């Protein structure tokens, strides 16, 4: 697993169509991703790259084509993986995000109760109060890094709540999730030490087993089950014994924590970046706070926290005037589709009252459409409500540092200065 070392990305018009390689995990940081995807959308909407560090792959970059691919599980498989590359040999974990129907459906239906409306309504007060306390704690006298202070802080707490994982150890959930989703061989991310991946897998399984048993014993001793996933699984006849199917046990708990880890964090960081590029939108918001839910959809579209999901063609498929061969990897570039002017007028503008913001494809479409979508939107809505209660302005004071990945579109440093109300 070689490290990816940053080099300057040239202008896309310097290249031949055939040599456009969008697997490069520095395209987002260097701010080249937009022009690169624009050339793909306009000149090669269904595009084969025969030569990449991850092997050959197709890129699908227009909004309508991505819908078709994502919705067509009869034609494209999500197995065995949904990142572009491969996980390191021997620590593939099976997750339903990378499974086809019918097995996908059974696994998803066994956990979906944790984000049912009535269950999210139970989490709401705790989300609000944490959000409030975090924001109350922030300094207003000087800049600070919003990423660890707010985005990661609130996210780590949410992950712990989802499993009733011991609160004081929540950092481990985030760490385990980062290392899994950031493997160099998978996404071109910064994690290239396979030993730490094996260590984490071992520790996770020890820690999740211990928790499962602890929660069984607590329930038997008469603690009321909570709104978490483990309580939910222990309530249903079908999942009461999930610990004895180790692959589904680890897979489902892992998927749930990875699912809302960097996505929600980067949505939280992202809206401040968008507000800084389009500061009028923040005045519009203060004047019409009822826009928050639509703004949340706009933040998610604009940021597009996951750039893609990957599929394999189950058979030959004609698309965009090209022939995708059975067995070929195909990458649905949501980051491109959400900036497709054929769908969205003024795609690169952040417009918090954009009429069709809700139609973004940041959550995908079809049978793998993000199961946590309402939980993400809930958290974002609450963040901005609580921001509006406290702050007349939120200024980004330094160019953000962006994460190295072809999959995560994220921020590691976001220096912010707050100005309180009165
Ligand atoms: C803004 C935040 C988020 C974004 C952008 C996001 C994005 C996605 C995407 C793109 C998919 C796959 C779509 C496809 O293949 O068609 C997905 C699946 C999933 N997400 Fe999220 N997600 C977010 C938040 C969350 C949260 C908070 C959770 C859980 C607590 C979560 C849990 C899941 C799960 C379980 C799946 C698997 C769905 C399936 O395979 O049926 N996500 N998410
Ligand atoms: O080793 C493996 O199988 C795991 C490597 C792939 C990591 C997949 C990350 C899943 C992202 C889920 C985001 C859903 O909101």
């Amino acid at each position: 697993m070689p490290e990816f070392v940053e080099t300057p990305i040239p202008d896309v018009n310097t290249l031949a169509l055939e040599d456009i390689d969008v697997s490069n995990p520095f395209l987002y940081r260097q701010g080249q991703w937009r022009a690169y995807f624009k050339r793909l959308r306009d000149e090669a909407p269904v595009h084969y790259q025969k030569n990449s560090p991850f092997g050959p792959f197709w890129s699908v970059t227009r909004f309508e084509d991505i819908l078709f691919v994502d919705k067509s599980h009869d034609l494209f498989s999500a197995e065995p993986q949904i990142i572009l590359g491969d996980p390191p040999e021997g620590l593939s974990v099976e997750m339903f995000i990378a499974m086809d129907p019918p097995k996908h459906d059974v696994q998803r239906s066994s956990v979906q109760g944790v984000v049912a409306p009535k269950n999210l309504k139970e989490m709401e007060g705790l989300i609000r109060s944490r959000t409030g306390d975090v924001l109350d704690s922030l300094p207003t006298d000087k800049p600070f890094n919003w990423v660890p202070a707010v985005s990661k802080e609130l996210t780590g707490r949410m992950l712990a709540t989802l499993l009733d994982f011991p609160y004081e150890e929540r950092h481990k959930l985030v760490e385990w999730s980062d290392r899994m989703a950031g493997a160099a061989s998978a996404t071109g991310g910064e994690f290239a030490d396979e030993n730490a991946m094996f260590d984490d897998a071992a520790d996770m399984a020890r820690s999740f087993s211990r928790l499962w048993r602890d929660k069984e014993a607590r329930r038997a001793a008469g603690e009321e089950p909570g709104f978490d996933l483990i309580s939910l699984l222990q309530s249903n006849k079908e999942t009461k014994d999930l610990i004895n199917r180790p692959m589904e046990f680890i897979g489902n708990l892992t998927l749930l924590i990875v699912g809302g880890n960097d996505t929600t964090r980067n949505s939280m960081s992202g809206g401040l970046v968008a507000m800084n590029e389009f500061p009028r939108e923040f005045e519009k918001l203060k004047a019409k706070p009822e826009l928050i839910p639509n703004m949340v959809s706009e933040i998610i579209r604009w940021q597009t926290p996951l750039a893609y999901m990957r599929r394999i063609a189950k058979q030959d498929v004609e698309l965009g005037g090209q022939t995708i061969k059975k067995g070929d990897r195909v990458v649905m570039w949501y980051a491109s589709g959400n900036r497709d002017e054929r769908k969205f007028d003024n795609p690169d503008q952040f417009i918090i009252d954009r009429k069709d913001a809700r139609n973004h494809m940041s959550f995908g479409y079809g049978v793998h459409r993000c199961m946590g979508n309402r939980l993400a939107e809930l958290q974002l809505r609450i963040l901005w409500e609580e921001i509006l209660k406290r702050f007349d302005n939120i200024e980004v004071v330094e160019e953000p540092e962006r994460v190295q990945s072809n999959f995560v579109r994220g921020y590691s440093r976001l220096m912010v200065k707050l100005t309180p109300n009165s």
